[PDB]
């Protein structure tokens, strides 16, 4: 169908926050496939494969209704940073562009 | 039991953002009942009961993992306004406090 324009906001190894812009085409892409692409590109931690896919699936099922989600990262449980959803420390935000 | 503490962010007719704070106790409260409380208080449009309750239910199922959601309102927009998810015009934001 028509590609969905997405923004994944999360912090890298330098703890810098970045807007990762990518697209998802229903019927062509899969949530877990796109999540792996992001990991292979070094943009997402591999430990977050399942969680990022799960939340990507939530947004693409009904994108006119569900515009953004903020969710805990598995990789953040294993870091020393104190988790803080409001500043995306140990959490990520996935939104329609 | 320790209630879940939540905040619903809505923009009023003067284009002002308001944060509505409320609580949800699992095993006691229901998503529909707490949503109707917000409506009875005059804080949420009755037209939005179903969508707000549905999103409340989703966030209280795993509140440690799912921290915020931005979703379309059924009460819609009026005047010269067009829906705008970034500005929460015709959309609402529900978060763990
Ligand atoms: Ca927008
Ligand atoms: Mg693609
Ligand atoms: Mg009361
Ligand atoms: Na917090
Ligand atoms: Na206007």
């Amino acid at each position: 169908k028509i590609p969905i324009s997405l923004v994944l906001r999360l912090r890298n190894s330098k703890k810098e926050l970045n807007d990762i812009r990518f697209e998802f085409t229903p019927g062509r892409d899969t949530a877990e496939g796109v999540s792996q692409e992001l990991i292979s590109a070094g943009l997402v931690d591999g430990r977050d494969l399942v969680i990022v896919a799960a939340n990507l699936q939530k947004i693409v099922e009904e994108p006119q209704s569900n515009r953004s989600v903020t969710f805990k990262l598995a990789s953040g449980v294993e870091g020393s940073d104190i988790p803080d959803d409001g500043k995306l420390i140990g959490f990520a935000q996935l939104s329609i562009s």
